[PDB]
């Protein structure tokens, strides 16, 4: 079995997915702003972030268990439906951020076909291909230019959700560096 | 540029997907019955058919592909918090085969998406990537996933893999008579 599945796994996320929602994910946004002006508030960064653990731990819980990260409201589209999801962010018990968040969901095919028990596939092979997946990607996202001005990678090594990383503080490093571009 | 895509493909599609939408089908088919065989009818037939033209983008529409196939009804979606999405959205359709302008079959049944993400690649002026090389991209992307099916033996009892060429001078092949040969084998 041939598990070089990086480059496929890029281009199926890119030319399936963020090729299609990231064009009118700004105006998704706006509208929401816009619909719930005068009660929840606006979000400002108008960027996808997409968590990439290296280690391939993509929760589906909706960060339930990591207390400083909270599902808030869907982004509704716009049968196959795309939404995205606002999460808010917390620091030192006190809200601290507001964005649109997710996991690159095909990191979870890296880590089933490495936890499938067949052979030829380790953990090892595991990260070497989710950063090959993660390099390509980025490569891809740097000739889309469009694309990656609406888009960030939040790339890192620890779990994460458990032990002392702070994720929240991760991402929150991200909008920041964000916020002073623009 | 390299488009070596199909291997990744296979595994996406079958861990993303396969993996996902094969065990709660047969209960939701059986809601599907129980909410409406008494009116609009039921579905005998619990297996996904999946449609995997190997020489040809896959139609937006199965009825646009061929007049000779009829959407019937949606089965009740699944939905399931995913990667930071709540709620993400799986849905699947039940068709009718026509047979000299009857239904002569009915089943769930839906195009194998990865071929749309091959297609798209083809055509978006990217340079050394041609429609030869899609072919040969679908085909090992096919050649893959039965590989991968062959271990998994639930997964291969829940969903039948309907895999055929299509004339590019047309007339000699109908879609509905293909898939219609696949469900009188299955019984
Ligand atoms: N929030 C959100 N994200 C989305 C949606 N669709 C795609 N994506 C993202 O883009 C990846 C690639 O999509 P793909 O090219 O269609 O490739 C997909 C596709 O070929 C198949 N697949 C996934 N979902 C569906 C589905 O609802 N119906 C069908 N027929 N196939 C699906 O499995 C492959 C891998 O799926 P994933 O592992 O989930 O990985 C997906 C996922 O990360 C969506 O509706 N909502």
């Amino acid at each position: 079995a041939n598990f070089n599945v990086a480059h496929g796994l890029a281009w199926s996320y890119y030319i399936g997915y963020l090729r299609l929602i990231l064009p009118g994910l700004r105006a998704r946004i706006q509208a929401y702003n816009q619909r719930h002006k005068n009660v929840l508030g606006g979000i400002g960064n108008h960027r996808l972030h997409i968590l990439f653990p290296l280690d391939c731990g993509v929760p589906d819980d909706l960060s339930v268990a990591d207390p400083n990260i909270r599902f808030l409201h869907e982004l509704p589209q716009q049968g196959r439906v795309y939404t995205n999801s606002i999460y808010e962010l917390l620091e030192n018990g006190q809200p601290a951020g507001v964005c649109v968040l997710e996991y690159a969901t095909p990191l979870q095919t890296l880590f089933a076909m490495s936890q499938d028990g067949r052979a030829g596939f380790s953990r090892e092979d595991r990260l070497e291909q989710a950063k090959l997946f993660c390099r390509t990607l980025e490569d891809i996202l740097a000739d889309a230019p469009e694309a990656q001005n609406n888009c960030r990678l939040i790339v890192y090594q620890e779990p994460t959700e458990g032990g002392s990383f702070s994720l929240s503080q991760e991402i929150l490093r991200h909008l920041r560096q964000e916020e002073r571009e623009v």
